């Protein structure tokens, strides 16, 4: 209910994949890619490998990546948080993995409810670009490989 009144990602919290409560105002001052992920998707490999490459190249510029597992799209994230974390480790992920959520419907995580009304998530690996103030500045559909985002990043760093 309160989620509708927010003006920034930084007003939200979320549990990371280890169960730790994360205040997302820890991302104030950083440019973030927020994405819903899945391990059993036809585009799992290209998305994970390109997000890892983006993080390796741009973390020192202030890029952060927040990955939210979601089983709502073809049941393509059926495992536990522990299994999903092991899976992401296999792609060398050192960005931020969160606990599995819903992104659509009444049960959607409040951050995702909020992002979607900024001026339904269609499938796995939708991406939002978040500026240093926590505002949504762009979104990218499931068919947009993460490298599509690269040209947009330098103007928000």
């Amino acid at each position: 209910d309160d989620w509708r009144c927010a003006r920034s990602m930084h007003e939200f919290s979320a549990k990371d994949i280890d169960g730790h409560m994360v205040n997302l105002d820890k991302y104030r001052g950083f440019v973030c890619i927020v994405t819903n992920v899945a391990s059993q998707c036809g585009k799992t490999e290209v998305n994970y490998t390109q997000l890892v490459d983006l993080h390796a190249r741009y973390a020192e510029c202030g890029l952060r990546i927040l990955a939210f597992p979601c089983n709502q799209f073809g049941k393509q994230e059926p495992g536990s948080n522990e299994e999903i974390k092991e899976f992401a480790a296999g792609y060398n992920v050192k960005f931020d993995m969160f606990s599995k959520i819903c992104v659509n419907g009444d049960d959607a995580h409040p951050l995702w409810k909020w992002m979607k009304i900024q001026p339904a998530i269609k499938w796995n690996f939708t991406k939002f670009l978040i500026d240093k103030n926590g505002c949504v500045v762009k979104h990218y559909g499931p068919m947009e490989e993460p490298l599509v985002i690269e040209k947009d990043l330098p103007h928000y760093f």
